[PDB]
């Protein structure tokens, strides 16, 4: 579990969104596994606006933050789960790192701020849904 709190927005994995998220929806995209809802309080996270390929992510199944090198956001074939069958996930970046079921949400950050959140993985991989192209998170 986990979310990004920027301005009056809450960014979560679409598959973990609650009823309150759907009842206060701003934007959602199933191909990216992202959903954004509105919040009453202002958040403290800052979004990175950059093309970094090195950063640090939080792994809840190890209670640890790990430094990683990650790929540029791309369209990659991901296999099935209980929440999704097998499909092209867009705007996804991959790194070598431990992940297991439950870690979806954890933040990936670079020197500029938040880059994205944990979405997929396995086999010593961990994927992350990028949010650096969502410029509107910085305003209104
Ligand atoms: C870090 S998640 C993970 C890590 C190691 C192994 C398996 C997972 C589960 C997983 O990938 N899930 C469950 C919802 C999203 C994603 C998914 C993508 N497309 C279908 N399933
Ligand atoms: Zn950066």
């Amino acid at each position: 579990s986990g979310a990004i709190y920027v301005g009056n927005y809450r960014v979560v994995n679409r598959h973990l969104a609650t009823h309150n998220d759907w009842a206060n929806l701003v934007w959602e995209d199933s191909s990216r596994d992202l959903l954004v809802s509105s919040t009453t309080a202002q958040g403290c996270d800052t979004i990175a606006r950059c093309d970094c390929q090195t950063g640090v992510y939080y792994c809840s199944s190890r209670r640890k933050h790990y430094p990683v090198s990650f790929s540029k956001p791309s369209l990659i074939f991901v296999e099935a789960s209980e929440y999704y069958p097998a499909r092209y996930q867009s705007h996804l970046m991959l790194a070598v790192g431990h992940s297991e079921p439950g870690d979806c949400g954890g933040i990936l950050r670079c020197q500029h701020g938040v880059v994205g959140i944990v979405s997929t993985g396995g086999n010593g991989l961990v994927g992350f849904a990028d949010v650096r192209d969502l410029l509107w998170l910085d305003e209104e």
